[PDB]
Parts: structure tokens; C-alpha cells; sequence
């Protein structure tokens, strides 16, 4: 799979798009497990995708909502995991990456959901302008075209 070459060289420019610092890809396995199968972030933190590389996220939540909100094909930004009122849980994980907001916008490509593509930047408390949310997507879908293209290319 040459294409995931494709994919490390925009993530990194995408991650620069936005100011981000990371900027991760959420694949839907076949069980909704959450598998990582991919991010760009800056070195002076810790890669993650590296010693086990599988990183897997069992969100019961999306889980059992069959992706929920992002099952429509619907992004979310988060200006503060804190203000915004969450509830316990998924905030513990996310301060543990140094990262108080993000934004999720859905990749499609093929015949369902692929994943999610999600961008972080230490902490950032700011707000999501429009401009960096709606290229984000952008960018995840067309992505999400060149994986159809191998895949009608069947690389082997
Ligand atoms: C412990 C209680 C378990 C848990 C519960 C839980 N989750 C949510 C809400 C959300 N879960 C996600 C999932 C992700 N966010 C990411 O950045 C990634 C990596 C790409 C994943 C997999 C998301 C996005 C949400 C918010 C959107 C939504 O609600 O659909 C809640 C509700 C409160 C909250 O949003 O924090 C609860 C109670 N989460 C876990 O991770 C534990 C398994």
C-alpha cells in the first residue's frame, strides 16, 4: 500500500494548514474498534503510532449510536472540551494527549464511512474558523479519493 506514503505527506501539510500540531486519522474497522492508522505530529511530543502502532479506541458511545452525528456525514468543533459541559470519560484521554480542543470532520470513501479526520494543536482554545474546518474536510475526502483509486487500481 504505497498510497499510505500519499497520505504521510499531506497529513504533514494539512497539519500545517490549520496550525495544528497533530493531526490523526480515525479508521472504522468492521467492529467500529477505532484503529489509528495514521498522524502527523510535530516531534516534540510523542508520535503514538510508533512502539504498537495500533492504537485503538473503543468508543462504546459512537459505538452504539453507529457513529452518531458523524454517521450523517456531520463535522464538530471543539473550541474547549472543558467550557463546552462535557461529561466524564473521553475528556481524561484527550488531556492526556495535551490537547484541550479539536475538530472532527468524516472521510468517506468507498460505500460507507472510512473514518473520522481529526486535527489537535496543544491545547488551543481558540475558535475554529470556518476557513480551516471546511478545507480540512475538503482535504480528508479528496484523501479518501485516492484510496478509491487504488482500490479500483487494486494495487498488488
Ligand atoms: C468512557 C465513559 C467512555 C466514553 C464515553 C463518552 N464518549 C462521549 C462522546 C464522544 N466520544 C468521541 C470519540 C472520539 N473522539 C476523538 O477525538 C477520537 C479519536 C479520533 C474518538 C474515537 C467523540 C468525538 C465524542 C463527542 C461527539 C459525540 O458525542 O458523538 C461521551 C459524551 C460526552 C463527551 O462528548 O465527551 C461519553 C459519555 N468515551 C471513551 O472514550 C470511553 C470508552
Amino acid at each position: 500500500s504505497d498510497v499510505e506514503e500519499i497520505f504521510k505527506t499531506t497529513t504533514q501539510e494539512v497539519r500545517q494548514l490549520l496550525r495544528c500540531d497533530r493531526v490523526a486519522v480515525y479508521r472504522f474497522n468492521p467492529n467500529w474498534t477505532g484503529e489509528f492508522v495514521a498522524e502527523s505530529v510535530a516531534h516534540t511530543w510523542v508520535k503514538l503510532v510508533g512502539p504498537d502502532i495500533k492504537t485503538v479506541w473503543e468508543d462504546t458511545h459512537l459505538q452504539e449510536t453507529q457513529g452518531g452525528r458523524y454517521a450523517q456525514g456531520e463535522n464538530f468543533v471543539v473550541n474547549d472540551i472543558y467550557q463546552v459541559g462535557h461529561s466524564p470519560c473521553h475528556i481524561e484521554i484527550l488531556e492526556q494527549f495535551e490537547v484541550k480542543a479539536y475538530v472532527i470532520v468524516p472521510v468517506f470513501a468507498g460505500e460507507q464511512l472510512w473514518g473520522l479526520l481529526a486535527a489537535y494543536q496543544n491545547s488551543g482554545t481558540r475558535d475554529w474558523d470556518e476557513s480551516e474546518v471546511t478545507l480540512l474536510a475538503r482535504i480528508g475526502n479528496q484523501l479518501g479519493l485516492a484510496l478509491q483509486q487504488t482500490e479500483y487500481l487494486q494495487q498488488v
